[PDB]
């Protein structure tokens, strides 16, 4: 029985664009949760975070936001782990991708031995010194990356951060956009990564493959997903704010939740960067949502070769 | 050298929507029989078949339209017998799919050792009795399982059928909306198909060597194609009832029908809901049309490496 | 360190649709200099190639503007010999594939052993009595073939050409548009070639691992990459003169480049067939350059999981 926690996180300081921040809502909207109930799913809901204003927040050198982003980060760390030690699946409704900070913090109180699978046209790997952006949906990894102490100066609204992953317990899908700092991080530190062009040399199925053996080979253990929505082609999800082109097709993305759903092991997910303000048109942003909506579900069961209840159905 | 049976099938009765019965007119129009005899084809035409309108055809239970789905697939079942008997491949030119049952049938008569590939976005496999839509044209193929004798209920229309096919004479490609009641059978009969899911894992190359090793592995038959135009993307063939975004591409579409092409064992094809009435515009009419007619030409020869006759070009 | 020769190649007679001969103009226009000294990259410039008019140029049988392609391509081919013979990558902007001939054969002079990687959706390997449009651009090959040397009749203009590569020395990747002379002449010459139905069958990385161990396979030696525009499909290249559906993906273009530039073999390049006038709308004109700058940017480097300078990003 999969049980899951929903827990809406509106919001959006750690980029430029507002409207990030209506995820949760449009996803909601779309029948998320009557969808997920729909299935064979338990579904809690935890509502959304009100994320208090923070007026006072003057960049920290260059890096933009980072109280606002901290307390975000740090309330929505507490809430997952709040939702873990009730057994549930915690699904995070973003909301921008610095989120990831508090989500996989959160998830690593209660399951320390967690492996992540960051689905991402981008590494968001950068520090607070190789940022050129400053915007934190940039930077969330490298504040849980244990090897990459030292490297992170203390950033106001950031102390209560210990990181708590590996190189070694994250895997990357879908690469396309990496920035030199980031890059010469990847392959310092040695992470396991499936670039775009990994996908096209060997297949979105060898790529899962590789993916799990990769982070369950020695043992099993819990996985978090947290997947940016621009890891998909704009074709599919054209309403975010850093689309790249050359992404990751509708079918990939639900192979790769196929896959997941099936190990049982799902134990966090993260649903980031859906932005309704940016869709060109009306029918950008059902686009963007329904296919955000098809991915969700199929983490949590839905096939595409059919489903069917453990009944005889001819009788 | 390869004759073929031209079987205009104006049908539409197996489902709500109108104007699929204008599929042979369009594909006509679009030229089919003059490019296949531009090629190697030895092209014959039986005209389109003339489906009396039969007034009083009360619903079965839910079951629409079970008179007229049944009369209309009898006639095409006596005619498709009959272009077989002349030593030709049988195109049939929907309509709807629930003709899918005349023509398997009928084709069975002549060479009941057929082999059958349903290329569709759905398994047309509900009984009468666990069917929700009540539409025939998602339940062709049990009526046609000798298996399933014993599920299907006396429908009125349809006491001429005999199911002339096993569970094990059956390949499905591109599924990706199976109701629970058909993913069911799928798995009690042992079914063999390769949903989106197993297509996007092995590739399009791998599903057709499994395909034909499956039903030309023991031995060497008759092999009838079931094309509904819904199984590619509707970014491909819009044009239709029953579009489910994620299909499979253009280049799928040509790769499945040139394998089975290069077989020579191509006995039977059904060309299946192409719906010209429910274009959003003219151009994703001709799009539709286009592709149609792109997947029944590979059927017949047509390679995108090229073709060329059995002389000397350069002399 | 990757030094180019750039090369302005603004002609079109190869062919009857004009505005192919702005390829250089808007490709230039969209920083592709710019952004190849953004890289690693020594780029100079030996700016656009004035192909003075020959107004008196009547066919030649049903070949058309002999002496005006011609002449350009033995211009073209002087200028890109001495870009090799400065030890620098001829990168030629295009204007239409006839030009291939003068590029491959001044390619040739300083570097005889090279092999040749022809993407594109035509073979362009007819020859001027094969021909049934007289374009041309649809002939380059046949000039260029040591095998087709008596199949070549004295065509005005062309009396300096002597074919330089055999048929061995050139791998076609993504044909889905072959005339049936052309096909006589890939299977009668055995040629090595991936069409879309090899693609689709073994996937672009299995493509390019044989494509690169079929032409290196024996020994290391200067690779020539011409590549077509139409090679892609038109939803990522529209504005070009003979677009062809079922194309190569957008990351099967950067797939086949990224490939070539590792090898550390590119010597020289040809991005042909860009022609702004034929784009329906300006969004189409963006799209088409767009591409054919990127497919540029990785043949010299550009990596999708990124790049890195020689030093120490973390300190
Ligand atoms: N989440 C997008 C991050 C984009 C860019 N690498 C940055 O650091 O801003
Ligand atoms: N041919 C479409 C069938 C769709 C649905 N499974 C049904 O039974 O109506
Ligand atoms: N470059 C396009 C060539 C198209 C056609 N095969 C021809 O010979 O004109
Ligand atoms: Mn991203
Ligand atoms: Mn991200
Ligand atoms: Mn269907
Ligand atoms: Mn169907
Ligand atoms: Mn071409
Ligand atoms: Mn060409």
């Amino acid at each position: 029985s999969r049980t899951i926690g929903i827990i809406g996180a509106p919001f959006s300081k750690g980029q430029p664009r507002g409207g990030v921040e209506e995820g949760p809502t449009v996803l909601r909207k779309a029948g998320l949760l009557e969808k997920l109930k729909e299935q064979e799913c338990d579904v809690k809901d935890y509502g959304d975070l009100p994320f208090a204003d923070i007026p006072n927040d003057s960049p920290f050198q260059i890096v933009k936001n980072p109280r606002s982003v901290g307390k975000a980060s740090e309330q929505l760390a507490g809430k997952v782990a709040e939702v873990k030690k009730n057994g549930r699946i915690s699904l995070v409704l973003g909301g921008d991708h610095s989120l990831a900070i508090g989500s996989i913090s959160g998830h690593a109180r209660v399951h320390p031995d967690l492996g992540v699978i960051w689905v991402d046209a981008h590494t968001d790997i950068n520090t607070p010194l190789t940022t050129t952006s400053g915007n934190l949906h940039g930077q969330p990894v490298s504040f849980l990356l244990k090897e990459l102490k030292g490297k992170i100066p203390d950033v106001p609204g950031f102390s209560w951060v210990t990181p708590c992953i590996s190189a070694k317990d994250i895997v990357y899908i879908g690469l396309r956009d990496v920035d030199p700092g980031e890059h010469y991080i990847l392959k310092t530190l040695g992470i396991k990564y499936f670039s775009m062009t990994e996908v096209d040399r060997l297949g979105i199925g060898k790529v899962m493959e590789e993916t799990l053996s990769y982070l369950l080979g020695r043992k099993k253990r819990p996985i978090h997903l947290s997947f940016d929505v621009d890891g998909l082609d704009p074709s599919f999800t054209p309403a975010t704010g850093t689309p790249v082109v050359g992404g990751l097709t509708y079918r990939e993305g639900l192979y790769i939740t196929e896959e997941i759903y099936k190990t049982g092991l799902l134990s966090g997910l993260d649903i980031m960067e859906v932005n309704p303000s940016l869709g060109k048109t009306p029918e950008e942003v059902t686009r963007t949502v329904n296919t955000a909506v098809a991915i969700t579900l199929a983490c949590f069961g839905l096939a595409r070769e059919g489903n069917h209840k453990p009944i005889d159905y001819l009788n």
